[PDB]
Formats: structure tokens, sequence, C-alpha cells
């Protein structure tokens, strides 16, 4: 009733990458190493890098889901709130229900889990560009973690998952999340409070 975070890379060297895209005032997405923790704002692409060490097979996919950080909140689904949830921002893709979208892929699949009622986004995995050593995919989160009646000021983690063509597990990352109005300042803020 809980989905594993337990980083694995697997047979193929599985993890994640991030820019570095700073902590000015202006900045829409940015990553703290230090925190383990992505800051964005409200419906912003968020640029994350898959990482392998060798190829994985044909029909390899890779989807995110979002849970709740505090074990006495984990096995509450992740959901968009009550007012974001009805205001008709849909891309004739992503149920309005789901947090976690993937931009710009025409082969992103939504999973409503018939059993476990938690959502989740999968892509095929597609080959790096010529020039390029990762692949990124751009997701897009859909709630501020502030939204009353949904994630109501509690922490989120993105779990990563690459899978097989039947689901089957071949690796893992996670990261927390915070969906907030000043990214950057809040990036700074988190970060001294960690250093003090
Ligand atoms: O270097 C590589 O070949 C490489 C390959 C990757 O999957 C491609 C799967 C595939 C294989 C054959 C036909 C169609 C599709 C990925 N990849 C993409 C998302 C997660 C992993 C990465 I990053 C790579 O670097
Ligand atoms: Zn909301």
């Amino acid at each position: 009733s809980v989905p594993s975070q337990k980083t694995y890379q697997g047979s193929y060297g599985f993890r994640l990458g991030f820019l570095h895209s700073g902590t000015a005032k202006s900045v829409t997405c940015t990553y703290s190493p230090a925190l383990n923790k992505l800051f964005c704002q409200l419906a912003k692409t968020c640029p994350v890098q898959l990482w392998v060490d060798s190829t994985p097979p044909p029909g390899t996919r890779v989807r995110a889901m979002a849970i709740y950080k505090q074990s006495q909140h984990m096995t509450e689904v992740v959901r968009r709130c009550p007012h974001h949830e009805r205001c008709s921002d849909s891309d004739g893709l992503a149920p309005p229900q789901h947090l976690i979208r993937v931009e710009g892929n025409l082969r992103a699949e939504y999973l409503d889990d018939r059993n476990t009622f938690r959502h989740s986004v999968v892509v095929p995995c597609e080959p790096p560009e010529v020039g390029s050593d990762c692949t990124t995919i751009h997701y897009n989160y859909m709630c501020y973690s502030s939204c009353m009646g949904g994630m109501n000021r509690r922490p989120i983690l993105t779990i990563i998952t690459l899978e097989d063509s039947s689901g089957n597990l071949l690796g893992r990352d996670s990261f927390e999340v915070r969906v907030c109005a000043c990214p950057g300042r809040d990036r700074r803020t988190e970060e001294e409070n960690l250093r003090k």
C-alpha cells in the first residue's frame, strides 16, 4: 500500500540527473543536491535527465509517481486539490486529477491504478539524440505544495522507475519536490537551514 523509494541502479546503471539552474529570484525550476529536492513553479517545465551505463531493451519505459514523504501520510494518494482538479487546464491526455504530467510527448500514458488508486505517468525509453549522452523528460507539477485540500503543505517525493515492457522493476531513483511561487528563494532558505 506504499510504493518503494529504495534507490536501485539495476543492471543498466539507471540514475537521474538535474541541470544547474541557480537560485535567482526569476528561476522557475531548480534542484538542490544537498537536499535531494527539486523546487519548481506551478505548471512549469522541469527537465529530468535519465542516465544509464548500458542500453536497456526496446520496450523499456520510465514511470513517475508522487507519494507523501512523511510516513503518517504515505498511504494517502497524492492528487490535485479540489480547485485544480476542476480548473479545466487539460492538455487532452492527462486526467485532471493527476499532479504529474509529461510535457511534449504524445506517447505518454497516464495510469489510475485499479488496486491502489495511485496516479502515474509513463513514457517509452528513447535513446539520446545524436550528440547527447542522456535523455531528458520534461515534467510539470500541477498543484502547489500549499494547496488546501490537496498536498496541504505536506512534502512529497517523486519516484522514477525504469520498467520492462510488462512493468517489472529495472531501476529506481527519487527526489523530494516543493511546488512553490519562488523556487530560488526557497532553495536558498532550505539550504541555509540545513547548513545551520
Ligand atoms: O545510450 C543508450 O543507448 C540509451 C538508451 C536508452 O533507452 C533506449 C531504449 C530503446 C532501445 C532500443 C530501441 C528503442 C528504445 C536510454 N534511456 C531512455 C530513458 C531511460 C533510459 C538511455 I538515458 C540511453 O543512454
Ligand atoms: Zn491545487
